[PDB]
């Protein structure tokens, strides 16, 4: 069982997160999390952040770049994926493929039928062969952030990639975990 948790505000994914793990090990379920991009562990994340920051020369001139490098990312971490679905009940990833789409979207302006999201999930998905998630779960709410949200929410309303569930901050995580994950 993977479970995607997409969204813009990142202290309320984390927050979710680690809610929704407990969730699942009041019920006896061993869960694993992993969250993207893996900065620290992966150098395309790492360089990809860098960039962002003026680092690299005119690497964060293009937007495909940069979703490119988060793409490798992950396509370094399928094999790893792929464990701990062997190893666990429930694998959460906080922040996934959706994210790349979203985000490249926003800074493109573009919305969710556009280019760049329809390139993130040929890319991510059927050329590096990224497993799809059971469940993006889609944690809803600066102008980037506002825009990102918008194509968040399209992408959303549309299924791309799989199943979505739309949430607020004020969700219960039991809650959120018995409609994933019904006994
Ligand atoms: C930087 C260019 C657009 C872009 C792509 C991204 N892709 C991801 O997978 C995760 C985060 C992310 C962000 C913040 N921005």
């Amino acid at each position: 069982m993977l479970i995607a948790i997409e969204g813009v505000d990142g202290a309320g994914k984390r927050t979710l997160v680690e809610k929704l793990s407990g969730a699942f090990r009041a019920a006896g379920r061993s869960v694993a999390t992993l969250a993207f991009p893996r900065y620290g562990q992966s150098v395309a994340a790492d360089i990809a952040a860098e960039a962002l920051h003026g680092e690299h020369g005119d690497l964060a001139s293009s937007v495909y770049a940069m979703a490119t490098l988060f793409a490798l990312d992950r396509a370094g971490a399928v094999h790893t994926i792929q464990g701990l679905c062997r190893g666990y009940d429930v694998v959460i990833l906080d922040r996934y493929v959706a994210s790349n789409a979203a985000y490249s979207a926003a800074r493109l302006h573009e919305n969710a039928a556009g280019k760049a999201a329809a390139w993130v999930q040929r890319i991510e998905f059927a050329r590096l062969g990224l497993p799809k998630p059971d469940w993006q779960v889609l944690l809803a709410v600066a102008e980037l952030q506002q825009r990102t949200g918008a194509v968040y929410a399209e992408l959303a309303a549309q299924g791309w990639g799989g199943r979505w569930l739309v949430v607020g901050a004020d969700v219960d995580p039991g809650r959120l975990a018995a409609t994933l994950a019904p006994p």
